[PDB]
C-alpha cells in the first residue's frame, strides 16, 4: 500500500479483452472491446494491431503479451 502500481491492474485488464476465458485474446476479442466505445477496428486493422500486441506466434494476444499492450501504448 504505497508507491506501486499494482500488477493486479493488468491481470483483470487481460480478461477485458479475452471475454472467452481461453488464456489468449482471439482477434474478435480485440475489436469487440475496442469498438465498447464506437471505434470500430477493421479486418486489415485488427490483425496489424495485434501482429504488435504479441510477440510472433501466429496472430493471438496472451497475458505476458498483452501486458505490453496495456500499459504501454
Amino acid at each position: 500500500m504505497k508507491d506501486t502500481d499494482s500488477e493486479e491492474e493488468i491481470r483483470e485488464a487481460f480478461r477485458v479483452f479475452d471475454k472467452d476465458g481461453n488464456g489468449y485474446i482471439s482477434a474478435a476479442e480485440l475489436r469487440h472491446v475496442m469498438t465498447n466505445l464506437g471505434e470500430k477496428l477493421t479486418d486489415e486493422e485488427v490483425d496489424e494491431m495485434i501482429r504488435e500486441a504479441d510477440i510472433d506466434g501466429d496472430g493471438q494476444v496472451n497475458y505476458e503479451e498483452f501486458v505490453q499492450m496495456m500499459t504501454a501504448k
